[PDB]
Formats: C-alpha cells, sequence, structure tokens
C-alpha cells in the first residue's frame, strides 16, 4: 500500500497495464505529472494521446482512469498529455566545430561519404589494445550496405577538403529489454530498446595529437553518470541539461520523461530511453545533431557530467503540447550512455592524462 | 442638378444602369464610400475593382472610367478606383473551442467527415417541430457525394473522439436577386447570390443542458440586426464588427463595401454581400473561420448585434491596396442574417431562458 | 436448394458477419469453377488475393455451403478482386450525326457524357425529354445546369438541350428491393438517375428512338428477384457509347455491395465484363443503355444503364492463365424508371404523339 519512488516501480507498474493505456494512447512513458504547464512531485504515468478532449464529450470506456495499482500494493497517478506521433545558428562555436579549427574534440563535425552527424566523446576500448577513438549515432556512421566505411573531419574527399579519422569497428543496434533495463518491461515477445552506437578507433597514422578532451562551451566534464533504476525520482527526470551540436550550437533543455515506448503496427515495441525539451519554448536541438553529449547542467557547482547522446531528428516524428496558451515545442530523444558504454565496453576520457598514458 | 446618393437601395441601380462601361475593364463592383489617400471617406461612391491602378498619362481614354454616373431620376454619386486582387492562432479561447470546454455554443468547433467548420448559433425553427438545432455554412455541412452527412464536435469518430450533434435539414443553395433584394439588381438574365447556409438539427438523445448561449468573447448579443435597405449610408458601412472563430480566436474588423458582384465566364454574375477587412493590418479570419458570426461592435454602451455570418475562408480569395506604404491586405467576404433567417425560416436564441423552451 | 435471386440475397444478409471479416466484397450468381460459369447457384466473394488452403489460418477458411432460413442451402465461389475506339460510329455519337438519340454525346460545363434513351414523364405535363448519369449531370454546387450537344457554348460549337430538373441520389433497399438486404442501418443503393426536360424551342424533329448500331429496342425488360436463375446471370449484353462505340458482354453477378472505412453499406447492382478479354467501356460511357442481346428472333430489350467510370478502377482478376478482366456495373432500369415515373419511347409514334 505504498506509492512509488523510483523508476522501477513506475515501469513494473506500466508493464503490469500495458494492454489497458495502449488501447487509446500513441505512446507511454513515465515520470511526473504535468499540471497546468509544469511538472508537479507526483510520481505519475505519463500516457501520450493525439488530443486532450474534455470528459464530456468521451464515452466511458475511452476514459483512462487516473490511478493504477501493481504488484505488492503499489500505486501511481496517470496523466494524459499531448503527443504528436532549419534555424542554423551562425555564431563562433559552430565554425570551429565546422572544422575551423586547430583540433578536434566533443562536438565536432564528423562526416561521411554521404551523411553528416556529430562527434561524441572520446572513449577507449577496456579491454585488448585499448584503443583510442570516438563514440557516434550509426544513423550517421553505418551505412547499411558498403563494405567500409571511413569517417572524414570536416568533409570526405569527395565532397571537400578534410582528414582521415577511422573506420567503424563495433556497431549496436536493438537489443532486448532484458539486458538493457534488467527487467521485462512488457507483455509482448518482441521489445527492443534502439541504441545506436560506434566505436571507430583513429587510425594508426593519424594526428592524434591535436585533439582535446574538454568539450567547448561547457568546459571540463567529470566522470560518466550511470542512471539507476532504484534510486530517487528527483535525481533524473527535471534536471537540467545541456548539449553542444555542430547545427544549433550550445543549447539548455530539461528532462521531462522516461523509457519512451512507440508500439509500431507491425507488432513489435521499441523503447526510446530519455525525452528532453528545450528551455524557454527554445528547440533543444536540430537535425544533424545527432551523436552529440548530452550532459547534466553542474549542480551546487561540481563538475558536469555526461548522461547520454542524442538520437537524431525527433522532428519528423512530431511534438508535444504543455498544457498552455502557446504553440507546440518539440522534444529531443536520447539515450543512456551507461549502458551504451557497457555494451562496447568503451571507457570515457575526461583529461588528457589518461588519453597520452593510454595511447601507447 | 439633381439629387445625391443618400443610401444603398436605388443607388445601386445606377451601377445596374451603368454596368455596361463599369466591367469593360474591371475585375468587379461594389456600393459604399469612396476612399481617398488610404482613409475612408464619407461621400457615397461605387467603388470599382481593378488589378492595377496606373496614373493617368498611360491610359487611352477609352479605358478610363468617369467620376460621376447618373441613374434614374436624376441621382448622381462618385467612382472609386480600387486596386484589388482576387496556420492557426495559440491562445486560451482557441483552445476552449474545440473540445476543451464544457459548453458548447457560437464560435465552437464543428467538423464533418471530410471538411471542417465553425458554428453560428443557436437558433430555433419558426414554425413546425420548433426543435433547437443551430445553423453553419454548407460548404462544411452538405456533401452530394453522399446521402447522409453527420455532424460531430469536435471530430469524427474516424478522425478522432467527438459527440454526434445531428444531420443536414435544410440548405438552399444559390439564390436569384429577386427575392434576396427585391430589386432588379443587374440586366443579366441568371443573376444570383451565394446564400449558404444549413439548418442541422440536434440529435434526439443530444444532451442540451451543455449548451450555451454565451459567445464566448463578446460578451451577451442582442437581437438580430437586420440590414435595412432604407436607412442612411453610414448605418452598415464603416462601423466596427467583430467574430469569434475556432481558428483565429476573437478579431475585430470594419466593413468597407456591400453587394459586390462578381461575374465569371460562364456568364453568371454572383454577388457577395458583405465586405470586411481587418485593422490595424491584421487579418480578419483565418482558413477554417467559414460560418463564423458577425457581428457589430456596440457603441453608445448598447448590446452587441448579429448581422451575418463569414462565408469562407480567404487566403486566395481577396487582396486589396488601400495606402501606397504598405503591402495589400486580404478582405472577408459575409452573408446577411435575416435574409437568411428567413429562406432558412428561424429564429436566434439570445438568452438561456429561450432553451427551455 | 436456392433458385433466384430473392432467396439468394436472403442467404447472404443471414450470413453477412463471417463473409465480410477477409473480402473486398459480395454479390450473388453462379459458380466459377475453372474458369468458366456453372449452372450452380452460389454467392461469390470477392478476396484480394486467391491462395491455396495449405498457407491460410483454420479461422480464414470460407465454407463451401452457407444456409438460411426455410432450410435453404447455396455453394460459396471466391473470386479475386482488384477494386477511344475509332470507327464511323464514334464519329456519328460525337456530333457528325444529323439527329440526335441513344448513345449520343452529352456535356456539361465540366464533364463529357453519354445520353441514355429518349423518356416521358407518365404524370403532369407528359413531356420528353432524356435521362442519364447525374455525376455528368448535376455539378453538386449548381443542382440544375444546362445541357449541350455536342459541346458547351465555352468549349466548341454545340446546341442547348435542357436543364436538369429531377436527380436520383443515394436511395435505400426497402423500396428498392424490397427485401432487408443487409443487417446494417445505414444500407445505400445509389442508383444515379437524372431525367433532363428537353428545351421549349428544340427542334424535336431531329431526335431518333432507334439505337445507332443495334437498331430497333423492344419495350423495358424488369429483372424480378424471384425468377429461374438463368434467366439474368449469364446472359449476353450490350451497349451503344460515345467512346467505344458498340461493345458486347455478359452479366456476370448481381446485387455487388463493395465498402468503404465509414460503417456504411452501398449495393451495386448488375456486374458485366467483356467478351473475348476485352473491355466493355473505357471512359465516357457513363449513361450508356445495356441491353439484352435479342434471343430467338427478339427485339432487344433494355435492362440497365451504365454506372460509368470502372475500367480505370476495378480489375475482375480471374487465376486462371491470364491477365485481369475489367467489369462494369450497370443499374436495373425498371426502378430506375418507376422512382423517376418515366417511360420508354420505343417507336417514332409515341414520341410524335
Ligand atoms: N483518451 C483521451 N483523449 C483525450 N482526452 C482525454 C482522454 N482521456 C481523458 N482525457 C481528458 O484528459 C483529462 C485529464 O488530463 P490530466 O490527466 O492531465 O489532468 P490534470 O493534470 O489534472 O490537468 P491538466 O490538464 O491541467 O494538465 C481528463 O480528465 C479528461 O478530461
Ligand atoms: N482602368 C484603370 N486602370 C488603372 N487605373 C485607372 C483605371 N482607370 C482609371 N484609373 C486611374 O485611377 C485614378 C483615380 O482613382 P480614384 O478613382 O481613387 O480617385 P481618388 O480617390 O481621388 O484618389 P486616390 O484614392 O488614389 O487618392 C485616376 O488616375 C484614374 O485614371
Ligand atoms: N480467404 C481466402 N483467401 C484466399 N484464398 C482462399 C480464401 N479462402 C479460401 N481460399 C481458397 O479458395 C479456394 C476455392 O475457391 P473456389 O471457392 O472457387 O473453388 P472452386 O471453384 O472449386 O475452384 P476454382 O479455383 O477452380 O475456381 C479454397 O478451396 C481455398 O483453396
Amino acid at each position: 500500500g505504498q506509492q512509488a519512488n523510483s523508476l522501477l516501480d513506475l515501469m513494473t507498474i506500466r508493464a503490469f497495464h500495458s494492454k489497458i493505456l495502449r488501447r487509446f494512447s500513441l505512446g507511454t512513458a513515465v515520470g511526473f505529472r504535468i499540471r497546468k504547464g509544469d511538472l508537479t512531485d507526483i510520481p505519475a504515468i505519463l500516457v501520450f494521446v493525439a488530443r486532450k478532449v474534455h470528459k464530456k464529450w468521451l464515452n466511458p470506456a475511452q476514459c483512462l482512469p487516473a490511478i493504477l495499482e501493481g504488484p505488492g500494493g503499489v500505486w501511481c497517478d496517470v496523466d494524459v498529455v499531448e503527443f504528436s506521433y532549419k534555424e542554423q545558428m551562425f555564431s563562433e562555436l559552430v565554425d570551429k566545430l565546422c572544422g575551423s579549427d586547430e583540433c578536434i574534440g566533443s562536438g565536432s563535425q564528423v562526416a561521411s561519404h554521404e551523411t553528416f552527424g556529430t562527434l561524441g566523446a572520446i572513449v577507449k576500448r577496456r579491454t585488448g589494445n585499448k584503443q583510442v577513438g570516438f563514440l557516434t549515432n550509426h544513423h550517421v556512421a553505418v551505412d547499411l550496405d558498403y563494405p567500409n566505411q571511413k569517417m572524414f573531419h570536416p568533409l570526405p574527399p569527395n565532397l571537400g577538403p578534410g582528414v582521415y579519422l577511422g573506420a567503424v569497428e563495433r556497431a549496436t543496434s536493438f537489443i532486448t529489454d532484458d539486458v538493457w533495463y534488467g527487467i521485462y518491461a512488457g507483455t509482448n515477445p518482441e521489445t527492443f530498446v534502439r541504441a545506436d552506437g560506434a566505436f571507430i578507433p583513429f587510425a594508426d597514422d593519424f594526428d592524434i595529437s591535436t585533439v582535446t578532451t574538454v568539450v567547448r562551451g561547457v568546459g571540463d566534464i567529470g566522470d560518466v553518470k550511470v542512471i539507476d533504476l532504484q534510486c530517487p525520482l528527483n535525481s533524473l527526470i527535471g534536471r537540467q541539461v545541456c548539449k553542444v551540436g555542430r547545427s544549433s550550437g550550445h543549447t539548455t533543455g530539461t528532462v521531462m520523461a522516461y523509457a519512451l515506448e512507440y508500439n509500431d503496427e507491425k507488432g513489435i515495441c521499441f523503447f526510446t530511453d530519455i525525452l528532453v525539451v528545450g528551455e524557454n519554448r527554445q528547440t533543444f536541438d536540430l537535425e544533424g545533431d545527432s551523436g552529440s553529449l548530452i550532459i547534466l547542467t553542474s549542480q551546487d557547482g561540481e563538475k558536469p557530467r555526461p548522461i547520454g547522446i542524442i538520437w537524431g531528428g525527433t522532428a519528423n516524428r512530431g511534438r508535444l503540447k504543455l498544457t498552455s496558451d502557446h504553440g507546440p515545442e518539440n522534444w529531443t530523444s536520447g539515450v543512456d550512455l551507461g549502458r551504451l558504454l557497457d555494451r562496447l565496453e568503451l571507457d570515457i576520457i575526461i583529461t588528457n592524462e589518461s588519453l597520452q598514458d593510454a595511447v601507447q
């Protein structure tokens, strides 16, 4: 008879009641109840519909209950959100990240022969030789069917001047929920979590001595921050995050929901990790920022800690409307950094001391 | 040496008397107040809508319209040359008129299986059953490619949640000028005015107890104000009007011309009744506002009076230049409420105690 | 065993729930086996694709026998639905003639069409005219159009025929058929029809009653819903159209029921397919008269009017070593006549008087 106070409890409650909510919803996530336009502190399951019609034009069989109970007597609220399923910045930071700098690092532009992207972090393989490289999104890194994919910065040789970074070695795709979350967050045989990743070691002839580990526009970042499923709920949802992109530069935002699910028509259930909406009714990211690091804003004057990377373009998928008298605002979807570094056995490099010593 | 134009009727027949030279090089013609230097004056005139207003140095005398016309009994009036061509709001009212409220009324969103529209008002038929329904335009109501077209609010069941309102009962199509105005306004055997409208009865099992007469943004409206065609010209032209729409919310405007006539290539001459332009170069209605009530803004502190409804959502039909320091601004066309209340015989409900009878 | 149409629609109405699960439509006719029609009454089930009964779930295998009230049984057939001629007749039906008649080209300001038969209202003034399809006759937002032959004055030389007076919209099956053919509150039997009176100043002396290319037709033939099944299904039909000219065909099925994703049930009356793997009407023959081929030295009798515009649309795909064939939909010209209360002037004596 207790109230949910962690992400695991809400995820288990949604798993118990997966069939009721999905009947008239375009998606479902777990977070904080949104009332009168801003987050409250009451845990709730956020269900996503296409329109919020007053419950006077709804038959009784379409009015979702506001309270659900799960295993062991855990209850939580139900909140209904109105979901929906090119302004490039010009500044001194975008120019440097697009290749007008003397060094490469996080937020820099990485390109293939066909698509652009954004450099993520500078990572390290935890096993074997422990080569040095970087990690990004495979939708900009791996072309489905050319046999080899090479990395160039800023542009490929067939499009402009650039240098050859490396080749894709390991790439990730949708994985089962059991390995990712550790629980059965659903009643479907085929539930996959989309977490793109790509480890590209630097070439043996590369000039790696002109790379940096500090984030341009954020300063110095700390060690990676893992997301625990049984921690207080106000530790992930409702916090302040930032991003450095090649197209939009430094942008700020906040975390709105966790564990977004889509349920395509063919029957496969796809989970999306994080939901980020920009601040001051701005956009958190453009299209082309896929790969940029997502870092929590420093609190009580500590070192900011990356918590994930941007999946890609969410404008095509749609936007969301927070209860207000203003127009809808788009969102941004992320991926957990911890279980994307564990699945690839990668280590975050924050300073040059761990870079110089491990380049041997 | 005679009398000057001083009203709408019998000085609009002056255009009928001279409908031979007016439309040779013009896209249309209306009657109202002369516009000079961008402001509306008080001299009655006949506005001539051309697609390009050049200075009188590059015109042969053939296409130079005179500034004075004559009619029956020695009546004269001026001639005006006007340049004339032929994304919803996000606020709280817009949200309340699309299903976020607990009541329905004028300005509410009414939808069919294909189109979108706005609720006109709450009405009663003056004979027979006397059931309380509502009225709108038919470009949203009727379809002749379906036997039944039903109304849902906010959305049809095949597009989203909603409630069933009713079906179309009466919708008079384009109607001739003789019964509408009374005068033979034109020398064309086939002259029609597009008085689109549709009376839609409420469902038998529809909850009446959740509908209202409040305009939701104008306050309380009075009895319908008929456009009497024997009053001075300063009774319709130049007054302030307003509307409530599902897309554009609540806006305001002014009346510039009356009885705008349009002739197509096939030969049929079509009259449009009311010309409205926005204030401060703002728009008066978006696309999807067709069927919204047009209400005169009340002066001297009386109750506002509805005088018409919006014909169609304008984005393609209308652009006119008033001043030579700003770009063209679109206009909105309306239909008289009071002769559309006669061919669709009705009675407007203005209080909440006329809903319980 | 059913031996008529009346008890053939009744079984489908009784079993209109299991059939609609995996079908694009349903009609009543004769069983088709190996590409030819048999003499066994059956119910045609129009699926999107034919597969062998081994890649199908047990609930997706439609039974071959259904029963209805009164202990009457019928077979079930599964069909695979897939929902200008240059001659001297096409020229004479397009404006080169010295007279107007059946099969002539009639045009509105927007669309083209085809004249049907010369008709006469049975009450009131009894003034002559003609009847055709309203998707040519009526422009909806302008009810009473003017009729011109061959072309409107804004498109070419022509003469003014008249203006539409009465037009037929969707009709419910209660008045049309008589039986409640369907357990659906909204079942519509949308028979196109439009009587266009001739103008008072029309010459009328240049109007014929013989069908160009068929000769002299007899009186109209009504379709009785309870008769021997080989009286309508399996017969030979023909037409005279403005676009394709004379063309022969064969009636395939009766009372076709197509569906739309709105919940409202519709009905189509007559199914016709071409002969020798040809097309029955290409485009613009909407309104052409459907006439049974003369049998045993008789006079051909009109039995329907083409709905039209179903060549670049519906294909009657067969699973017997060939490409899809085109089907044409028609409407019974006995009830289109009755509910508009008209006649059929078959000879010159009834036109003059
Ligand atoms: N399937 C549905 N589609 C559209 N609207 C619905 C549906 N189900 C419920 N609603 C409406 O959603 C309303 C509640 O949204 P919500 O759950 O957030 O309440 P809230 O947070 O208290 O209020 P607020 O709207 O102020 O954010 C319900 O009370 C009902 O009016
Ligand atoms: N067919 C035409 N096309 C373009 N311009 C025309 C045409 N006919 C007349 N004009 C010119 O329009 C000008 C007159 O406009 P108007 O009729 O408004 O007078 P006005 O009200 O005194 O001036 P304004 O409104 O511009 O201050 C004259 O130069 C007139 O010749
Ligand atoms: N829903 C369906 N979709 C596709 N195919 C089906 C379906 N149901 C049945 N079938 C196949 O259709 C076959 C029969 O078609 P039909 O009913 O006409 O038999 P038939 O006339 O004896 O043979 P023929 O195919 O020679 O015309 C079934 O026996 C089965 O093989």
